């Protein structure tokens, strides 16, 4: 079900199977550099998200090591690394021992992803800051260039981060917005009194 779909919840404890499979996660830890230790990183359950297709994982500081570690871990090879780099209204161009004018995103592939328009967008972005930790909106652009119609999933997502063809989750949304006749099923026979606990 095409219009934006979301679940405020605890992405260590949601059941993430009744979610379906999916052409593109995306994920925006909270790496511990609401913080999630290196274990509870690497146990979360992106395996069984996706059958054939693509991992974005945004990293920074140590996590540019430890996030190859978990995107290894989940199944994923990396093949290509995003860039943005942040500037401000005018273009301008806005870790101890250099400045940093830029984040990055890993990209990684699991299983034989078909039907993808590969080579459409370069790895980098140039995009504003719009607010803290707010990622740029381009990368939707990108990703639905990339694989048009498909259904994906971002964690650790906010309520702006919402869009069609896109299930959200994270602890700062509000309730839950399920369109998606399957989901809903697999959610109430999962969830009958709707909370999710352990
Ligand atoms: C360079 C990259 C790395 C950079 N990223 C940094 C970034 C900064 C902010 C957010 C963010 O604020 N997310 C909303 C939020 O709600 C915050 C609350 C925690 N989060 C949980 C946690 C949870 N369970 C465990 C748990 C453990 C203890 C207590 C509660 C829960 N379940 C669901 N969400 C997510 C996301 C990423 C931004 C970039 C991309 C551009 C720069």
């Amino acid at each position: 079900l095409f219009p934006p779909q979301w679940i405020c919840c605890d992405i260590r404890y949601l059941d993430v199977s009744i979610l379906g499979k999916f052409a593109v996660v995306m994920a925006d830890p909270p790496w511990d550099i609401g913080t999630l230790t290196d274990d509870e990183m690497r146990r979360l359950n992106i395996p069984v998200l996706q059958d054939d297709g693509f991992l974005f994982l945004w990293v920074t500081g140590r996590a540019m090591e430890l996030g190859r570690e978990c995107l290894n871990l989940w199944g994923y090879e990396r093949v290509d690394e995003i860039i943005w780099v942040k500037t401000n209204q005018l273009q301008r161009i806005i870790g101890h021992w250099l400045n940093h004018g830029k984040e990055h995103c890993l990209v990684g592939v699991k299983g034989n992803p078909q039907g993808f328009n590969q080579g459409l967008d370069c790895d980098v972005i140039v995009a504003e800051v719009r607010s803290t930790s707010h990622k740029p909106d381009e990368i939707y652009g990108m990703i639905e260039r990339l694989s048009p119609g498909t259904r994906k999933i971002e964690l650790f997502g906010r309520p702006h981060n919402v869009q069609p063809n896109w299930i959200t989750l994270g602890n700062q949304l509000d309730g839950i917005h399920l369109l998606d006749p399957d989901v809903v099923a697999r959610f109430k026979q999962r969830y009958p009194d709707g909370i999710i606990s352990k």
